[PDB]
């Protein structure tokens, strides 16, 4: 039923997340996104409701899908002799954020703040159905040039959400928080306040904090573009060694700097158009 029902296109690139072709329904024509993934190289397997034994990915993506959220949805899926194939929303035109800071370097924090905003909401709605990211970086958002929307991308590592410790991370290293550099052990959220901290931090700077092991364990944080007084508490607050000692998604969504966000639209205005 696949090759029928939606037209492939051109490439979008590939990784450690499969292949991706972009792709239009025919049924409406709707833009989407056709991942391929080789069964031979999936490391982490679950079940859907109806008991069928699929990729995690597949699993987390069904459900974070349901109604609207800052997350790219799963249409659809498809099974295949060595590989899976996964049918995505495409947004037209976008842009991932690690391209954006890579061409216009270091944003002005107004920008800042409306896309670490939604990022925020963004994650926040996927812990809600159970789901951690475990992935959370700038080439893991998308921008939708238009409607200055962010949404979250791959979560081919990424687990159901668990109140116990974690021992595995197939994730990004320079992204990951000293507990599991030292331990190899952590925590779901605190894990994800972190990331959001080095997240931020490549937002307002135009380039990530650390690079080494050895820069993270020390968890010290040095800025090389001017960042206000109040975003650099926001930051360290975020990237606190002791994971008890990092905010909430509440305490990050009330802390000063993160008032009078604009809206979406908006933001695209100003900033993007
Ligand atoms: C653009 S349209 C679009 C819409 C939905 C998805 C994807 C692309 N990509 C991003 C492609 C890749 C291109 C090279 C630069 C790094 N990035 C990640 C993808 C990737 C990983 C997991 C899920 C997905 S779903």
């Amino acid at each position: 039923p696949l090759e029928s029902q939606y037209q492939v296109g051109p490439l979008l690139g590939s990784g450690g997340f499969g292949s991706v072709y972009s792709g239009i329904r025919v049924s409406d024509n709707l833009p989407v996104a056709i991942k391929h993934v080789e069964k031979d190289r999936i490391s982490d397997w679950g079940e859907l409701p109806n008991g069928t034994r699929v990729p995690m990915e597949v699993v987390l993506l069904k459900k974070v899908s349901s109604g609207f959220s800052g997350v790219i949805r799963l249409l659809d899926w498809f099974e295949r002799p060595d590989s899976f194939v996964l049918i995505l929303e495409r947004p037209e035109p976008v842009q991932d954020l690690f391209d954006f800071i890579t061409e216009r370097g270091a944003l002005q924090e107004e920008l800042a703040r409306s896309f670490f905003w939604q990022v925020l909401e963004a994650v926040r709605h996927c812990h809600n159905c159970g789901v951690l990211h475990r992935d959370i970086k700038d080439e893991n958002i998308l921008i939708d040039l238009n409607r200055g929307e962010l949404k979250l991308i791959d979560f081919g590592s990424g687990a159901l959400l668990k109140d116990t410790v974690y021992t595995d991370f197939d994730g990004t290293r320079v992204y990951s928080p000293p507990e599991w550099i030292r331990y190899h052990r952590y925590h779901g959220r605190s894990a994800a306040v972190w990331s959001l901290g080095i997240l931020l931090y490549d937002m307002v700077c135009g380039d990530i904090p650390f690079e080494h092991d050895e820069e993270i364990i020390r968890g010290q944080v040095f800025f090389r573009q001017r960042v206000s007084s109040e975003c650099q508490h926001l930051i360290r607050w975020c990237l606190a060694l002791r994971p008890s000692d990092r905010p909430t998604f509440e305490e990050i969504q009330n802390h000063p700097w993160m008032q009078d966000v604009l809206l979406p639209q908006e933001t695209a205005e100003i900033h993007l158009h």
